[PDB]
Formats: structure tokens, sequence, C-alpha cells
């Protein structure tokens, strides 16, 4: 069930042995001393990567190693479609803008923070939760010239459980980190997007990279002259494999939960912000999958356009699923009618006091965050002609010296990135006048955006006409409409412009919403520190785990499938078999590597196949993750690497808020399967030989 | 592989079946000289199967079967196909035009009979041999001079089986006055509608319930107010016990058709010609469809029946073809094939050889016709519903050439272009989806072999297909109202015998009966060398562990309840429940409404003695029986041959099962007894049709 604290290791260190781990207690985590968590990074600031090797090779999703395979392929050397493999250390590529973070110690401030807290006066102030004010805190506790005098290290204190706990963490951040090998796209992402969210899986989703750091093996940016890192502690990986109901762990870093949501949030996630998700997005997805099928252009020009809003409508359809079969609102109810029963038994009210202000608050703003969904959904993400062109002040104040030039040169530089070689005007005409045809039925007139307000007013509510005028007459509506402009530039026709007035008008409203809407957040934040406070003083830490919040976490599990629904299972793990039964070379999404394919054929599966003969792909787990999660070092239960977490099957989404039992898995490649790639397809031989690899 | 038996066969497969699980007697199940278990199964209506599970004629089918009579019943007042149907007492059972009920009341081996007769031989490729024609003459030949007339309600058929190698007379009792006593509202006996076809897990209570009449001595009689429920000669007990996984399973039915003797060239044949034309065009003709029905309500309302039968044999030839990728069927043949010759070779024999070789020739000999038929059938004929426009009859042009015949010949001419023309077509949906199919079809087709029609798409229209469309609309009396009501007003012969869809429809209908004639000849030759290879096929291996092909005759077939993994980590249980219907429940589908009677009691569990023994309410199972088409509504038997289930589909997996039996992927879907009488019983509340049935504990 939970994302717990390094330091609740201790408190759930006999629930972990009774479900199968063997490893000592200060070999996973040591306060004060080297251990597993020592070879945990924050990859890139998202995902999750391991150490496993005493030369700093690291392994992470393909995913989360996917812009730097990208940034260094191009048409001689295409890294995405056909992997990566440096056959010597000195060809491993350097990265711009990468990092790793270890964590190097963990401290519990809790006392020291609440102190200085007391110091604010005003009761309602936000410093407890502020990046700013506990950096302060940090600062002061480690001294006035700790990263100097520890170079590389850096402080952070972080506020869990709404502010009833404090831990200041101690990071060693490396900056060079090198481009080692990948599988080809085929592989790395096999199933594309058709397979997110799934379970059965047969993706092999990793990447690998190298930590280099100067001679003294301390953080350094990229230099011809730095050195691979030799770190206190890498994973061994283990060969022996997973059988059903083995005992699974993870360390990672889950970014946000919403463990301690009242019975209304639940309500309102799902009636506003799922609700118009799924609803815009499927009218948004709909017009452009008839586009893209009916032309092949666009089919090419909106791929990923459409994928990119698939994944949280996907998301959001999961969730909602959640709310609908498995009781996610009633169990909040029960979660806090118990503490109101509790805290009316021991004479306190303001449990209850705080539950009614969450209800108050989120009651008052449904009106203006339905508005905000709306427009975000709606306009914002779902039409593209809104984030045309604005002229800035500097622009317009140059139209009206001879720098008219240089303000038509930026105006131009920002059309020609609107109206780029993936924007069909036809296509963004199309979803407009659905999406506006939604929006103007959802929105009253009173609440409109004010250009929008045109629809009834100039074009007798036809909302194909509005969208035809904004395009006819716009200055951004084809590129001879802009050259014409450009030739005889002036403010005039920009300030009367229909485009840059539907989008300055559709911002403003999005803008003014967001300001109206932001000061309802702090009510409800003091509420969840006194109602978490109550939780966990009535029930305490053993269920309770603190919501996600990117901080290193550990989760434990078995080695187990699911049903989805009556009379289907889907089993534990996924073998090659199934990545050959997918197969289709017609279907980009799910074309098999041809060296893959050999290997299966000629069943060259050395020692990476299981006891039955057949090779294994991915498993899955009953380990709660979430986002952040990603290229998380999966463990025996003596700690040896038995997979990277990649995924969660959609089930299983609504699981930030209820974990469930019965669906949720985390959805894992086999380190076998790894280890198969980098040798049969790769042929990678010295990164098996550095790896410490356990029989 | 598994099979479909005669019930001759019964006692050769007998001990095979007790080792399986059986536990009846042999000839309580069936007796040439007595009453048996086959007694209470039936024809249902032509082509389903039936049963009869009472001393008072009561007949348990499928809905799917009975569906025309629950619509023939329906009106706006009484929605029967809507909201189900139990009549509260007999004289409350609904009489059917046009419906009947055989039972099988004797089988007899004929075949030394009929080798005699044949003997007489004029021509040694005569087909007599396979003619029903030739075969009546010799049934009415054995049975009697005028035997319907001595023996009211009785007749006689001889069918042939093994290509020709065994010959069986049947004397069958016709029953047709079959009247509707029950059935389930259509959200639970078509659950799943078109959705769930061919699907395994399923949810659907496919069932509907008849009572067969008959007159005071229970002899066959046509409907009439006198006739009373007949008395039957067996019956079968309904068993409240259900199923677990590996249990023994049977079923007596009619299978239409098999493919167990294909050779290996005639299995690449269905694959790239059949079946490959068959998805190629149907996914061309769907795919416009589907585009025209989403983007108007109305063409969604107008083309919805038409989309989904077209679907139907779609779906059937993708999981044929996955059987033929995936399975080996082709090289299971070549192997049987190459085993028979080398069989022959050592006996001395080469006729084997000989027989499959001519079948081999016939196959390649054939190809480009039979790809040139289906291109036709699958890209026109079926494909543009302007293929199947007017076309003037010969006295109907003779009408139109001076006499009152002008307007009978317009009134029959505008009663066709009515009927084409309905309120289900669409003239822009039928233009659009033609434009898809003949691109496709004149891509495939070459000038020379075209229709004369189509040949002025390169001839007249520089091979703009859309602007031919648009010419044969805009000139054709019947691309409108208007122009036909243009024509009917001043016809004339030449103004039809110009006309672009008359000359359209003309020429593809000549083009497919040109084929079809040419194509003929070719079946015989085959036919043939088929009656030499099973006769090899027998001799070498037995009439014990390879089974005659279906033909529309009384099989049984036994196995196991089991489920089965449809592909890598995903493995599909042996039982579906009513947990199963709620999950897939959405009142805004159609085809996933549930019933509010049936959701409350799901609510309540009030499932009385029909739940499982962990109190879970059962809906449908699967078994390893082998069945295909005319095994609707088959009743599945225990061991002790008690009912348990009605069989009412196939998943898709193993519909290449009619040409190799799939044991890893083929199973039988059956709605669980339990749950068709949780249905009669809390949703029908028709307590009188449970305590007619014997129900044993
Ligand atoms: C391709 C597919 N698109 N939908 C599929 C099923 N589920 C629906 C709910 C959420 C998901 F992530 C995927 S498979
Ligand atoms: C609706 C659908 N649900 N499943 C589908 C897939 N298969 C493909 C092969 C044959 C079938 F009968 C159905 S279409
Ligand atoms: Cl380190
Ligand atoms: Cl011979
Ligand atoms: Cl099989």
């Amino acid at each position: 069930e939970g994302m717990w604290l390094m330091q609740q290791l201790g408190r759930k260190y006999a629930q972990m042995k009774e479900r199968g781990l063997k490893m000592k207690e200060y070999d996973l985590y040591n306060p004060n001393g080297t251990s597993l968590k020592d070879a945990v990074v924050l990859f890139d600031g998202g995902c999750t990567g391991e150490v496993v090797s005493d030369r700093g090779l690291v392994l992470t999703n393909h995913h989360c190693g996917y812009d730097m395979i990208q940034a260094h392929s191009t048409l001689e050397h295409n890294y995405l479609e056909n992997g990566f493999w440096a056959m010597r250390e000195a060809d491993e590529l350097p990265n711009k803008d990468i990092s790793v973070v270890f964590i190097d110690k963990i401290e519990d401030v809790t006392d020291y923070v609440k102190k200085e807290l007391k110091a604010i006066k005003d009761p309602n102030s936000m410093d407890y939760l502020s990046p700013k004010y506990l950096q302060k805190l940090a600062d002061k506790k480690a001294g006035k010239n700790f990263s100097a005098k520890n170079p590389g290290l850096s402080v952070e204190i972080k506020a869990f459980y709404g502010g009833n706990l404090y831990l200041m963490f101690t990071k060693k951040t490396y900056t060079d980190v090198r481009l080692v090998g990948a599988p080809p796209s085929s592989i790395g992402k096999f199933g594309a997007d058709t397979d997110n969210w799934i379970w059965p899986r047969h993706t092999g989703d990793f990447s690998i990279f190298r930590i280099y750091a100067d001679k003294n093996g301390n953080p350094a940016p990229y230099s011809e002259d730095n050195v691979p890192l030799k770190p206190k502690r890498f994973f061994n990986i283990s060969l022996g494999g997973v059988q059903e109901n083995d005992y699974a762990m993870i360390m990672g870093f889950p970014g946000t939960t919403h463990r301690y949501f009242t019975a209304s949030e639940v309500d309102e996630w799902k009636s506003i912000d799922n609700d118009i998700r799924i609803r815009m997005r499927d009218i948004r997805q709909g017009v452009m999958l008839r586009e893209m099928l009916a032309d092949p252009q666009i089919k090419i020009m909106y791929s990923a356009k459409y994928a990119a809003s698939q994944n949280a409508y996907k998301r959001a359809i999961g969730a909602n699923w959640a709310i609908k079969t498995r009781g996610l609102r009633q169990n909040k109810q029960a979660m806090q009618d118990r503490l109101i029963a509790w805290g009316a038994k021991q004479g306190t009210p303001r449990y209850e006091e705080a539950v009614h202000e969450i209800d108050a608050t989120v009651a008052k703003r449904a009106d203006l965050r339905r508005r905000y969904w709306m427009i975000e959904e709606g306009i914002i993400r779902g039409i593209e002609f809104a984030r045309s062109p604005i002229p800035t002040e500097d622009e317009t104040k140059a139209l009206q010296a001879s720098a008219r030039k240089e303000a038509i040169d930026k105006i131009r530089t920002r059309y020609s990135k609107f109206a780029n070689k993936d924007y069909s005007a036809e296509v963004d005409k199309k979803v407009a006048v659905a999406m506006l045809t939604e929006y103007l039925k959802e929105i009253p007139y009173e609440n409109l955006p004010l250009h929008l307000r045109l629809v009834k007013d100039r074009f007798a509510g036809d909302v194909q006409a509005y969208v035809d005028d904004i395009f006819a007459r716009s200055v951004f509506g084809s590129e001879a409409q802009f050259d014409a402009f450009a030739a005889v530039p002036s403010v005039e026709k920009l300030a009367e412009d229909p485009m840059v007035l539907f989008a300055s008008s559709v911002f403003d409203e999005y803008r003014k919403l967001y300001n109206e809407l932001r000061p309802y957040d702090d009510p409800i934040l003091r509420a969840q520190r006194t109602y978490i406070a109550g939780l966990l003083e009535m029930d305490g830490d053993q269920d309770q785990f603190p919501d996600a919040n990117l901080t290193l976490r550990f989760t434990y599990g078995q080695v187990k499938g699911y049903s989805p629904r009556d009379n289907v299972y889907y089993g534990h793990q996924t073998t090659l078999d199934g990545v050959m039964e997918k197969e289709d070379p017609d279907n980009w999404e799910f074309v098999v590597d041809p060296k893959l394919k050999a290997v299966y054929e000629r069943k060259d599966f050395g020692r990476y196949a299981d006891r039955s003969g057949r090779m294994p792909v991915a498993f899955c787990a009953t380990t709660h993750t979430t986002g952040g999660n990603s290229g998380s070092p999966v463990m025996n239960a003596n700690g040896e690497l038995i997979g990277l977490n990649f995924d969660r099957n959609w089930e299983g989404v609504g699981g930030d808020i209820q974990y469930l039992a019965d669906y949720q898995r985390s959805i894992i490649v086999d380190i076998r399967y790894v280890l198969l790639v980098i040798d049969k397809v790769g042929g990678c031989q010295r990164l098996l030989d550095e790896m410490n690899i356990v029989p």
C-alpha cells in the first residue's frame, strides 16, 4: 500500500520480513553509513535511476533517456531508431542540461522547523510550505558556507503530512552524465502510445548512462578530463528471475498523491477535473482522428499532438473508473467520519471544523473551477490558434525609430512557430468549431472571454462563420495575409485583428480565473495540516503514508497479476513470444527489431531465459508507485536488481487517492530482458562485464 | 482432431467417453431400437437445434433462434422483443406461421443398399451419388409406396457422408404447431449484441422457450385451436448441480458444414482468395460506412443493420485467417495427404495420390476465375447497393414498346425502385462506398476482365471513378425520386436501354453469372477425387479418430468445461458470472443496457438454488466440444445426461476449427441452465415453466 519515508523503514521492517524481505535493515537504509539507498538517483529531475557498476553505470527507462538519445540522433546516425551502443567509454556521449541527484543524508528537522515557525505571528501565513522560507531554514542549519566546505553537496527542507513533519535532505548532484546505451525505439518503446498504461506489457523500456566526475569523484560539469565515478554503492544484478508471490520492493521519487482528499475533493476531481478533460479531449481527438484518417499528410502533422492529448485522457478515464467502481468517495467519507467521531469523543472540535472548511472551500470555488477547466481544456489546449502571436508592448510601441522591421521580424518568427510544418489551419478551424460549440453551450454569455461574445452578437450564433472570419481577416490566417501585413504594418490593424483579439481575450479570461481561484488553495492547505494531524494522532503512521512530494520513498509488495474483469486474468509475467504475437510491420508502433526476432527464432537466450526455456520481458507487482517512479530499481528479497519500473496499469491510476489492492500494479521491465538486449541486440559485452551479476 | 460424430459411432466412442467422465449407459444416450436422449433433440426451424425439457412438449432453444417469432408477435402496445414475453397459461402461448421442429425418429446405415443401386452406372463420372433427387428416389424405394400417407407426420431422407463413402437414411417426424412460450427481454437474450459476437468471455442469456403442439394422439398437425401440447417420447432433466473446471460436457445437434478433408492447396485457396478478398473488400466498405454513420445520426440509423451484417463474416474470416497463419492448418493438411500417399505407394494403389493431384490441379486451374468471382461478389454484388437497383424484365420492356400494360410495367418497376431506394437507402453514402469499392476493384481486375460498363471508367471518364459514379446517379432514372417520376410520366424502352445504372447493374450481374457458370464445372472433379481421398484416409487410419464432415445431420460431440489462453499472459476461465453483466452495463449503449429486474436480482443476491457453491450467479461457460453453425440452441449435457446449458456461440479464435479442431483455442460458448432458470423465475416470474420441468438437485 504505501510510499514510505526512509525514516519509516525501522517501523516497517518486521512487516517487510514477514512478507519475505531477507536483507538486513541497515544494508537497505542506514542513516549513518553506506546502504542500498546510496545506489538510487533522481535522474534528470523527474525520473529515478540506479547505479549498477563500480564505474558509475546507471540504468533508467528509455522514455527517461529519450530526449538525450534524440539530441544525439542525426540522419547519418539515428540512435532513436537503431539504438546506441558505445563500444568504449570514450565513445559515451555527453549531455547538456542533465543531472543525477544522490540522497547523501536525510534528517528529521520537525522540532527545529516548528520552533522557527513560532516567530511567524500571522497564524494563516503560508511560510510553513514556502520553498524560499524552508531554504533559509535549511541554510541556517547547514551553515554559512556549506556548499563551499562540502562541494557538490546541497541542502533542502521539505514539508510532509500537510506540514506536520519536516525532513532535511543533503543532496549530491552530478551534471556530467553520458549516454552509454539504448535499445532501438522498436524495443524501448515497443507498445508506443497503444500500450501506454497497459498490462500485459511487452516493452523493453530501458536506457544506460554513466556518471562522470573529477579525479576525486567530486561533481563537475562536462570536461574531456572527467573520469567515471566510483560510487560507494551499486546494485548487484540478479539472474534468478521472478516467480508469482515473490517479494519485490522499489525505491524512487514518487511526485504527487492525494491520499488525504476529503470526499468533496474526490467529487470535485470527478465532476469537474476529470469529466471536463474527458468530454473536451474526446471532442478534440474525434475531430483530429477523422482528419488524420482522411489525409496521410494530416496524420504525419497531427500524430504527436493526438498522442499527447490521449495520455492524460486515458489517465482521467482510469481515475473516473476507480471513483465509479472502487468506492473512493465513500472511503474518504468514512475516513473523515471516523476522525470527526474521535474528535467529538476527545472534546476537540478542530478536526470537524477543518473538514468543514475544506468542504466549504470546494463548494465555493465550484463555478470558477468549472470555468477554468472548461477554458483550459476547451481552448488553451483545445484550439491551436489560441496560441497564435500576440504583439508585445515593445512591438506595438515601435510599429506606432525605423525599428519597425525588428518588431516585424520578431512577430514573423512567432507566426512561423505557430503556423509551422505541422500546423493545418483547416484542421484547426474544424477542431475550433467543435470545441467552441461545446464551450459556448457550457459557459454563459456573461462568463465568456470578451471576443467569444461576438458569436451571439455579430455572427447570429454561427460558430463556423465566426471561426471562418478569424482566418479570413487575420494577418495570421495565412502566409499571404501575414506578408501583406508585414509590407504595410499598422498598430490599428493588429489592435482590430480577430485572431489577436481571440487569443488575447481567451488568455485574459484564463489568467483572471487562475488569479480568482488561487486564494482558495491556502484555506484547504491550512485545514489539511489540522486534518492530517488528527488522522495521525488518532491512528498513527502504519496505513497512513505521507503524500508523495518528489522525495525518496520505498514501497514493497509481491510479483502478482490481477483480474481486470469477470473471467479474465492477467498473470504476473510477459514473454518474448508476446512481442512476436504483437508484431505488425505495417504499424510503426509494433515493428519488431530484426536482430530480436532472430534471437527469438534461434532461442539464443543464454542464461537469460526462465527455467522452462521461455524468454521473460516484463512483470508486474503490488508495489505502490506513481509518476516520478519511472526507472526505479526493483529489488529481490535480497536487494538484488530484478527489474526497472516503467509504467502502471490504467486500472490502478486512482491509486494516487486510494491504493487498489486487486487492480493496481507497477509494470516493470525484467532485468533478464535488459541484459538479453544489451548482449544479443547491442552486442555491448563490456557493460555486462562491468556489472556484478549474481547466479 | 476432436469431432462431430454420427450416432452410429457412439458404440466405438463410448469407452473413450467413459474414461473422459461419461457416466450414463450407452443406450440411454442413443439406442437405434428404442427410446434414448437423442429423442429429446430437435432441428428447430430448419437451422437451429432445440431440446424438449418437459412431458408437455416444452422446448428450449436460443433467443437468436426464436428472434423472428418474438419480433413477429411484437407491436408498440406489446413489445416482446424489448420487454420479453411470458405466457402465464398454455392458452396464452402464441402460434407461429412457418415454424417447424424435426425429430430424428430413426437412423439407419443404408451404405450397402445405396452402393448396390449406384453400380447400375451409365457414366462413371455421374454425380448421382451426391444428388438429393437421386437419393430421395432411393429412400422412397426403400421406405415404401406412399409412405407419407401411411405414416402421417413422418418422412424419409438419405444423405451421403465421408464424400460418398457412407449413407444414412433418417426417418424424421416434423411438427408445425410450435408456439412461443417465453423469452427474456432482448437486453438479456442478446446482451453483447454485435460487439460480443464470437466473443468469450460472454455474458448473454441467449435463450427462448417454445412448446410443440399436436393432435389428440400426439401426431403432427398444422396450427389449430383444437391442438393439444405434445407428450414426448423423452425429455431432458434439468440439472442445478452446475459445472466446475474439467467437468465432462457433451452436445447433440445439427452442425451444418465443415471442411476437415481439405487438401493443403484448398487451405491456401481459402486464405489467399476467399478470406483475403472478403477481409480487404469488407474493410473498405465498413470503413466508408462507419465514417458516414459517425458523421450523421440519421445515417447511423439507416446503415446500422447493413454495417453489422457485413461485420459478422468479416470477423469470421479474420479468425479463420489467424488460424491458418498461426496454427499450421496448411502444414497439417499437407502431412495428412503425404501420409496417405506414402501408404498408397506401399499398398501398390496409386489412386489416392492421383486423387490429391486432381484436387491440386483443379484448385490451381480455377485460381484466376475464383479470384475474379470473389472480387465481384464482395466488391460489387454485396459491396455496392446500386448493383441491386432495378433491371427491366424482358416482359417489362415488351410492355413499354401499345396497350394498358404500360401502366402495369411502370407499377412493377416503381415497386422495385421503392424497395431499392427505401427508407434506409442513402444515394450519397452509396456513391461514397461505390467510389472506394470500385477504386479497389479496378486496381485488381484488368480491363479485359471487367464487366462491360466498368470499361467506361478508362474509356469515357479518363480513369475518374468519382465522375463515373456521379454520372450514373445524375443521368439515371433511378438516381432520385424526381428522376424516376419523370421517366414514369414518359417511359420509353430507349431510355431504359441507355440508362447508366441499368447498364451498370446488368453488366455486373452478367459478369457474376458468367464467372459462376465458368467455375461450376470445377466442383465435380474435386468432389469425385474426395470420394477416393476420404475412402483411403478411412481404410488407412479408420472411421475412429476422423469424423465425417458436417452436413446438417444429428451429431454428438464431447469434451470438458475449460477456458483457454488467447495470447501471452492472458487467461480466460471456464465460467462467467452476473457480476460480469454489471461490469459491462452502459445505459447509453443499447447493446449493454441491463434489465432493471435483473439488476435488482443481482443487488439483492436473490439467486435461490441457481447460484454456485460460493454464492456467485453463473451466466455462461465454455467447453472443448466441437461445434459449428447449426449447433445454436443445442443441449449441453452433464456426465449423467442432465441439461447443464445451451450452446449459443463459439469464440473467433476457434472458427478455423471447421478445417482443423484447435484444442488450445476453440470453445463452444454456452448459456448456463442455472442462469436460464434464474431469468424464467426472477425476471419472467413464470413459475409454471419451472414446475413442468424435472429439476434434479
Ligand atoms: C489503445 C487503447 N485505448 N484504450 C484502451 C483501454 N484503456 C481505456 C482506459 C484507459 C486506458 F489507458 C486504456 S487500449
Ligand atoms: C467489437 C470487437 N471486439 N473484438 C473484436 C476483435 N475480434 C477480431 C477477430 C474476430 C472477432 F470476432 C473479433 S471486434
Ligand atoms: Cl556515490
Ligand atoms: Cl489404385
Ligand atoms: Cl490449438
